[PDB]
């Protein structure tokens, strides 16, 4: 009964350690349900849980099994069901683009070549590929030499979609995560489930969906679909028969932080979940900072303000809303280029003021001091993009009347109340710079939600019918208020700069 | 004997050539590079800030009218600009006059004299309270009263207020100063922040600041080479402006898409605009695809190479000057970092050497790079976080290599200068398709096609609609060119495979 539910992205190893070894883990999930329950989000999206080699998850050995790091599946059925106890969905980051290179199936087919019932599982060859773009080798025992497709890497050996079994183990692996009580997916590399390169075959990749969706709400009609869709492209975005991410609102946020003539309209991508930052993307408060050359503790306010007024806007405007976990302490974090890559933007959930304390998960401690980082005094307190002490913790901003944790917490549990948020359409009434105003209507709820990010410059409209506002948020001073005033049909109403309000008939 | 469209090379002095031996590159050492710069193919430079300056990039200024001494002299400077000219080369001044360093004289007298001051009307400045205000700053003078001023860049760099007259005449100036020391033009910083009270307020009055700032450059010498840091992916944005701008939207939409994309050329399009694919405010050109790709193997080299190529060979060959960022031409990498340094980085000394040392060698970084305890890369060693001993990234290793970037950017550079319709053309879109990127390029002189395919798997075709003579093909696949000359009909279809280019000339 919710159509646009608040989904809240958590990696399992970075969140909560229930048994000491520095890991988060499954049960860890189930021990924070309160937590989550209390920021007003309305499903989980974990990053993968199935067995796989390298800290992320993205290459799985075993689609059938949950990854020992994080628990048994015992552990993964327990915290299923606390989480629907606690009203909150669970989807399942499904990787099917491609396996790990020790995935049993490459593994038969690489011993076994043509006689490998997985030999037509994967794109593979005997024939010499030397040279050719993304084609990678490996001897077998016999001492052959195996040439295999892959796009992301020759650990990542690309699976062969033509192949009806594969879409046959497609549907058995939905079917069966299905059984455990998951919610739905979020499909990992769906622009590249086709195409011999990075930007070939996306018209491929999209057609292969429609398939997928029909044999998905066949087995589960109310099942949550979303494809990651690696493109700023709102045509690309749009072609998919599945939601996707919407990436074009997002960079657009981004790069224009202060506001864009057109932003909704030009980066609009209907039944997209809307979002600020993931797991492969510098976290939104440090690219703030970047944007506004701003990386000194004085502008800590200045920048969580702005960050604050666009959760703001992808908390009202129609679709599913997308909380990367940490974003809502205002979590710093930059990708590097080696020595480490992403793990510095899916470091350690900060509980604790100090940085320490029951279930804080440490295991990039040991990554950083084997990487020989010292930056941030990271090889000792397990995190380059936070410090003990520093107001960066859910523990400095649970009780803080002003941090951007109670600022969400309000909003998203004001968003529960509105079943035009939740479940309505929408209508763009302005698309200006220091002016974005639209409509959301269901059939049990009609509301006017106006924004002017804009730092400098106030703008105005004029009522089209009778409304009261119900919603007032002052970005500036950081205030909000729910006072109740009505407004005239014909009145004039002016809104200053980095106010927000809403209004309802 | 005009050329509309120069080749502009991009240079930071202190990473260039070091000539008394201090590590730090200076302009004398440019002038003892000038064999390399002609012989690239290269029609100017512009040169990053060589005003006196608090910091080691330049931009903030605290004397428009003399030279930075970690570069060297006036008369450093005028030997230069005469030995650039001797061969052919113009010097184009990074001209940064959106703000002054905290330190200038100027804003120090300001500050201390307040409204006796002479340059009290230089700066936004006010007696009145502004707490809380963004980007407003204060200082307390020596009597105790405390000064407020506007600096959207930070405390250490006030905006200068061109609302005033006076600060209108002194640009005319440094102008003129500069142009009597014989410099060819001006490339002006930030040239999008002229005007506003945050970061993207005012581009529309920056836009009309640059009118009266060209009438007055032209009237003066008619000839001047002008480009202005508009620092936005947005084509209006950038065609707002009166004056050439780098096309930053062609830029982006080449890193976000470097295997094509349907309407890049005309959906990135800005009339007159500077064209570039890296320079000292980005990520490395050759880094990016390495990212991009997710190939940061050594054994991947080759394949980031041949797609940086291609698109060199697209910003040559458009409509527009071309610009290249000093190393860049060897596939020079580099990544921006967000602490304990930042661009430097991606400002590195130039590696002319196989070994990292040698005669002119810089190495300024090395100090840096050991105070901020950074090792990777080796780098407190030979100043480099992104280049190795003997790694294949050197003029040395390239220069008589024929597969190597140095010698296809050389060659296409040498090849452009023979052919006026690059040099000083129109040009009419062909095709504008992923995997088809097709124009004529036309002066009164010569009309030429140009045909490129970036994309790496799929073939297109088009029908020549005149008869030309195949003057260049480029196989970046196997990374070979030719110009065996094959003639053409009006009417005959010709076939562009995956990654190829093709010049045709009627
Ligand atoms: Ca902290
Ligand atoms: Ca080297
Ligand atoms: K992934
Ligand atoms: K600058
Ligand atoms: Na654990
Ligand atoms: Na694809
Ligand atoms: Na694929
Ligand atoms: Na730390
Ligand atoms: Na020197
Ligand atoms: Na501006
Ligand atoms: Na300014
Ligand atoms: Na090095």
């Amino acid at each position: 009964e919710v159509k646009y539910p608040v989904v809240y992205e958590i990696f399992i190893r970075s969140l909560y350690d229930s048994d000491g070894d520095g890991v988060g883990d499954i049960n860890g999930v189930s021990q924070k349900v309160d937590y989550l329950r209390k920021l007003g989000i309305d499903a989980v999206w974990f990053m993968p849980f199935n067995e796989a080699v390298s800290y992320h998850g993205y290459d799985i050995t075993d689609y059938y099994n949950v990854e020992k790091d994080y628990g048994t599946m015992e552990d993964l059925e327990n915290m299923i069901q606390v989480l629907h106890e606690n009203g909150i969905k669970v989807i399942m980051d499904l990787v099917i683009n491609h396996t790990s290179d020790e995935h049993p199936w490459f593994k038969d087919a690489v011993e076994n070549t043509t006689s490998s019932p997985y030999w037509d599982y994967y794109i593979m060859s005997l024939e010499d590929h030397s040279g050719q773009d993304h084609w990678h080798w490996k001897i077998n025992s016999k001492g052959q030499k195996v040439w295999y497709f892959g796009l992301f890497g020759y650990n990542m050996p690309d699976l062969n979609h033509d192949s009806q079994k594969v879409r046959e183990e497609v549907k058995k692996i939905v079917d069966f995560w299905i059984s455990k009580g998951v919610d739905g997916f979020r499909i990992d590399a769906a622009k590249h489930i086709y195409g011999w390169s990075w930007d070939d075959g996306i018209q491929e990749s999209a057609e292969y969906f429609e398939w997928f969706r029909d044999y998905v709400l066949s087995k589960k009609p109310d099942a949550i679909l979303v494809g990651e869709v690696f493109s700023g492209n709102t045509y690309d975005l749009s072609l998919y028969p599945i939601p996707v991410f919407n990436f074009a609102l997002m960079y657009s946020i981004r790069n224009y932080p202060e506001g864009q003539d057109g932003m909704i309209e030009n980066n609009w991508v209907e039944e997209s979940f809307l979002f600020l930052e993931n797991h492969d993307l510098h976290r939104f408060f440090s690219h703030l900072q970047e944007h506004y050359k701003k990386f000194s503790e004085s502008d800590y306010e200045f920048i969580k303000k702005r960050a604050a007024l666009w959760y703001f806007l992808i908390f009202t405007l129609k679709g599913s809303p997308v909380i990367y976990y940490g974003g809502e302490i205002g979590t710093r974090g930059f990708k590097w280029h080696g020595p480490v890559y992403d793990e510095p933007v899916r470091e350690p959930m900060q509980w604790y003021a100090s940085g320490t304390g029951e279930g804080q998960t440490f295991w990039t401690k040991e990554v950083y001091k084997n990487a020989g980082i010292t930056f941030g005094n990271a090889d000792v307190d397990g995190c380059i993009y936070d410090d003990p002490y520093d107001g960066f913790s859910v523990e400095e901003q649970e009780n803080d009347p002003k941090s951007l944790l109670n600022f969400i917490r309000f909003i998203l549990n004001f968003r529960k109340d509105h079943d035009a948020i939740l479940n309505g359409d929408q209508t763009i009434f302005r698309d200006w710079k220091n002016l974005i105003a639209f409509y959301r209507e269901s059939s049990n709820e009609k509301l006017l939600v106006v924004l002017n990010p804009d730092p400098v410059w106030q703008n105005s409209f004029t009522f089209e019918e009778n409304m009261t506002m119900i919603l007032e948020v002052d970005f500036e001073n950081f205030i909000w208020n729910e006072s109740n005033v009505s407004f005239s049909a014909g009145e004039s109403f002016t809104v200053d700069p980095m106010k927000a309000y809403i209004f309802k008939k």
